[PDB]
């Protein structure tokens, strides 16, 4: 229509797919013209799976570290995303904005953090 | 300049001065030309201060509940706002999104939250 109710659940279906690494089930989130920021920006249905194929050469922990906040034709959410290179267990802790279309498609998803939000020992 | 640190330390001066319904301290953070929406918007110093003013008739228990992502030229942050009337705690827990300008003023404010975020008892 859309709700909250179905906002929430994609956010959710969002980052289950990044677990399981699930390209197919991401880019099917997104509207056919969607475009996708996360830091360098990406638009069509092509660039966004490139995107997220980048994103997925290490196995993802994801996982949602508050509520959604869904409401009108948007929703944000707080959650981490863990990997583990050479040894190194690295947290990102972002916080992700998704804009909706009237199909209920996510048309733009914008990632904001910073050096900060990069959590890693030595 | 400005930095993920001067963003960080304007969202901690913002919820501080909620908790104090210290109107300036808040208006201040603002560039003369901002706007604000929180849900119904609003531009300009008059106005902003007007919203705020309406938001603090009730006292605030504002609370920042995880770290700020503070990067390029935005900041974003999960937070609680508690108030009590009638004898009812409620906690609105939202995300906001700040824009900063090169000076380092807010030029832009979203608060992002729906029904489900908003808990209080009968």
């Amino acid at each position: 229509m859309n709700t909250p109710e179905h906002m929430t659940a994609v956010v959710q279906r969002y980052v289950a797919a990044l677990n399981a690494g699930d390209l197919d089930g991401i880019v099917a989130l997104f509207a056919d013209d969607a475009t996708v920021e996360g830091g360098e920006p990406r638009s069509g249905t092509a660039a966004i799976r490139e995107f997220y194929a980048n994103s997925l050469k290490l196995p993802l922990a994801v996982e949602l570290t508050q509520e959604v906040r869904a409401v009108a034709n948007e929703a944000a959410f707080a959650f981490t995303v863990s990997f583990e290179y050479q040894g190194r267990k690295t947290v990102v802790a972002p916080i992700n904005h998704f804009r909706f279309n009237g199909a209920g498609k996510v048309v733009s998803m914008r990632a904001l953090f910073g050096e900060k939000n990069i959590h890693a020992g030595a």
